[PDB]
């Protein structure tokens, strides 16, 4: 069934919850973000109206094919009506067209369901600082210390140095970019900018970065890759054997690989793995909070209940969270 977390008490909303078929007494379903774990049971012939951001529901349009009469976009920014409730989304600086919901229920309480996002103090410079918020649905996805990562900012600026030393150094050397769902674009796309490069991709993935709708995105991507010096590949290709296997079927214009794995403790000590002329990267681009970052925006925030929404499956996690959460309440005095 569609669990307490997923459904906003006082409407009859829910939140990422198209997985359970229809949850009775539900006027209206909310997708914060395109990632499967939270869209999945989206057929294109799903029957309720669903609510997101534009870029969601292009994605939803032409990923998913549902139609444009069963999807509502909304601005990000804008107090909006939805079933008499309003409501207003934020960005989550998570995911292209990612987004967090503000509910301003008709009694007087006040909702943030962050869906995914990490937290950043541009945050708390924000339509959230215009009302005490009393619940909050928290991305918990690393709420444990040990989980500390650095900034975008840091990262980008060692893949961008990392990539404009090996091409200076070999010109007919190609960098490649590991990707399987959306995110985390900003990483492929700041190489090819400072190496005055397209990306190269397989349609799909062509196809869903057109969906985003970035300035100048022709001017950025192609599905040719020869003529751009930076490819995107498949998460699974990211490996010696399927970079040599693709270096062959480029027809021999790149000498040398240069790769980059985003997923997973000082940025420039890091050391890369060299197997022949390919150098592949660990690098930790995170798009969710890290344990100090969600502490801060919680802390700042100082909601009344807190509903975790990631790590729910088991009780020494739920309980685990729950004392983070009591440490933090004590720390700031709320
Ligand atoms: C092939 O599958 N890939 C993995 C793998 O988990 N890789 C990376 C890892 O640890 N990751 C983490 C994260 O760290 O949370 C994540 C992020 S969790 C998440 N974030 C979202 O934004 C979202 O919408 N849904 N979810 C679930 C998943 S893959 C990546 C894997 C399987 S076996 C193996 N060696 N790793
Ligand atoms: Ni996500």
């Amino acid at each position: 069934t569609c669990p307490f977390y997923k459904k906003i008490p006082g409407t009859g909303f829910t939140v990422d919850a198209f997985q359970y078929g229809v949850v009775e007494g539900c006027t209206a379903y909310f997708l914060t973000h395109f990632h499967s774990d939270h869209y999945a049971g989206l057929s294109k012939h799903f029957t309720f109206p669903v609510y997101c951001s534009e870029i969601t529901g292009n994605l939803l349009k032409n990923k998913l094919h549902v139609q444009e009469q069963y999807i509502h976009p909304l601005p990000l920014d804008t107090e909006c009506i939805v079933n008499g409730v309003k409501v207003v989304l934020l960005d989550a600086n998570h995911c292209p067209g990612a987004v967090m919901i503000l509910f301003y229920l008709p009694n007087g309480t006040v909702i943030l369901h962050t869906g995914d996002f990490r937290a950043d103090p541009s945050m708390e410079r924000s339509l959230l600082a215009d009302q005490k918020v009393h619940m909050l649905y928290l991305d918990t996805t690393y709420c444990s210390p040990e989980y500390t990562f650095p900034s975008q900012q840091e990262v980008i600026r060692f893949a961008i140095n990392t990539a404009f030393e090996a091409v200076t150094l070999n010109p007919h050397a190609l960098v490649v970019c590991g990707t399987y769902s959306i995110g985390k674009e900003k990483v492929f796309l700041a190489i090819a900018d400072v190496l005055g490069s397209k990306v190269g991709m397989s349609q799909e993935k062509y196809k869903t970065l057109q969906c985003l709708n970035i300035p100048e995105i022709n001017s950025l991507i192609t599905t040719d890759m020869c003529s751009s010096l930076v490819h995107l590949l498949p998460m699974m290709q990211i490996n010696f054997k399927g970079l040599q296997s693709h270096l062959k079927k480029c027809g021999g214009k790149y000498n040398q690989i240069l790769a980059f794995r985003p997923t997973g403790t000082r940025i420039a000590d890091v050391i890369p793995q060299t197997k022949g002329n390919i150098s592949i990267y660990g690098i930790p681009y995170s798009e969710h909070s890290s344990y100090l970052e969600m502490k801060r925006f919680v802390q700042w925030l100082k909601p009344q209940k807190i509903i975790p929404t990631v790590n729910v499956g088991t009780w020494k996690s739920r309980s685990t969270m729950e004392k983070y959460f009591r440490e933090w309440k004590l720390e700031a005095g709320y």
